[PDB]
């Protein structure tokens, strides 16, 4: 028994992340406008153990992870760590999409997908 | 943004509005979801309030929850007390006397022995 967070209440709290998703469609650049309105990112997955519940998310939504031409990094610079993800190609694009089970679809920024924000 | 400490909550579930919830993939009947969650100081998922539980909106296919039906035709949750109204929309499938949760605040009939998904929650 632990006390989770701190995290916002309409967020899901796990392992002291908070996670929301939004259901509206929106392209790569519209969600993370949109998460940093919550004072948060797009989703970042670095560890399979701290973030385990993400093998139990239905659907694919866009995380935080773009490619700049170099690998691809999280929007706050940092590298993905390797052995994370399993890196699918979907369509001609500089995003990703979780997918579950740790899966990363590269996605054309532009499409309008639903997306999680991430605080921490 | 206001932010709150979640739980207590064991460490491996999920935290929303100060409840606790496992999902399991491990079908059981209802009695046998029942004794698995109580096993972890839990109950079967039990549904009171649109706005603490909205997280449920999200909860997709078809999964065990407290709710029965006593054959005085009261609908009740495990712990005894009443399913209250403006909360689920209650359509039936199998005949029987048990219901599984499903999206957005449906509960569908079902008979207590097929097996089924389950979600506990702390209580
Ligand atoms: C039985 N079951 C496992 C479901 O139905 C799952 N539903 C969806 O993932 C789900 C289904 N439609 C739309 C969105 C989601 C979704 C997306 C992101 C998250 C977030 F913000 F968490 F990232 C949460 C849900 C599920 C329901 C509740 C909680 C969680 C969990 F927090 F554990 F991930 C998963």
């Amino acid at each position: 028994e632990s006390y989770c967070g701190p995290c916002p209440k309409n967020w899901i709290c796990y392992k002291n992340n908070c996670y929301q998703f939004f259901d509206e469609e929106k392209n790569w650049y519209e969600s993370q406008a949109s998460c940093m309105s919550q004072n948060a990112s797009l989703l970042k997955v670095y560890s399979k153990e701290d973030q385990d519940l993400l093998k139990l998310v239905k659907s694919y939504h866009w995380m935080g992870l773009v490619h700049i031409p170099g690998s691809w990094q999280w929007e706050d610079g940092s590298s993905l760590s390797p052995n994370l993800l399993t890196i699918i190609e979907m369509q001609k694009g500089d995003c990703a999409l979780y997918a579950s089970s740790f899966k990363g679809y590269i996605e054309n920024c532009s499409t309008p997908n639903t997306y999680i924000c991430m605080q921490r």
